[PDB]
């Protein structure tokens, strides 16, 4: 019913109308979320910084994810993405951030979390919503659905 | 050598993993397409960790530590700016090798009259940096596609036994 391109167009219009700035941190989707947001005609007026990170080490060093958050909950959790989303919003001095962390596949987590499990955080002016989704399909399917969902949820919150 | 981007990343993956080389990227033009290409490789986690995308001059300055004077003297689209971007992202990611791209994908050019399609590249390979400037024909998507391909082909060339 909405393609990713339709979502980014609607989000762009909403964000620019509200004078708001978005940033993203991706640990799963490989930059596909960044790519969708830069595909917009006027991406420059609402989106500046996108980060892609794979390792726990990078999350700790770049996004200030606490080592004990990772110890208690792993990188794929709503707690980790809450920290990722808060850090990147500060780093970018943005109004809104999205953080995604998941197991796109084919392997799952070491703790046996199913492949296709993806955690999201949306931080809007310091207010954070989180979700954990389980997606079917191969890695590219999971990534496509994760990107779509992260955009669709933000659009909904900005009702 | 008439290679798709998928072929280039597969060859680059093998060149890098052979020596435990770690790669990082900073893109200001290609919108993350370079990161996506590198993350699509089957063994991406063995050689690629951090990718940064930035649009603005201020973000290059604050996040990548590009000097204000560099931006004023040479603009963001310059070999001086991408050299600084490549040095910083390499340190931020603790990587062996970095690629930085900054260009005018189009349709608009630079306020200084630099044509749309002008793209600057830096490759920092364990502390030694090569830079180049290219003018790519086509619309914004064409420029981005060619910039991604060129950034990878040149790195693979720099790491080739055939180089002289
Ligand atoms: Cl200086
Ligand atoms: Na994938
Ligand atoms: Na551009």
């Amino acid at each position: 019913n909405n393609t990713v391109g339709e979502l980014t167009k609607k989000l762009a219009s909403k964000l620019t109308d509200l004078g708001l700035r978005l940033t993203t941190a991706e640990s799963c989707t490989g930059g596909k979320l960044s790519v969708a947001l830069c595909a917009e005609e006027n991406t420059a007026e609402f989106y500046d910084v996108g980060l892609v990170v794979f390792s726990d080490e990078a999350k700790m060093r770049i996004l200030g994810v606490r080592p004990e958050t990772l110890e208690r909950f792993t990188a794929v959790s709503e707690q980790t993405v809450t920290e990722m989303a808060a850090s990147i919003r500060d780093i970018a001095q943005a109004d809104i951030s999205i953080a995604i962390s998941g197991y796109a596949g084919p392997e799952g987590g070491d703790d046996g979390t199913a492949a296709g499990t993806v955690c999201f955080a949306w931080n809007i002016r310091g207010e954070t919503e989180t979700r954990t989704m389980l997606f079917s399909g191969d890695c590219q399917d999971v990534v496509e659905k994760a990107v779509h969902f992260s955009l669709a949820e933000l659009l909904a919150a900005l009702s």
